[PDB]
């Protein structure tokens, strides 16, 4: 996975 796509998930979560 990537940091950009991963981080986005964290924020939303």
């Amino acid at each position: 996975f990537l940091p950009k796509i991963l981080r986005k998930i964290v924020r939303a979560l």
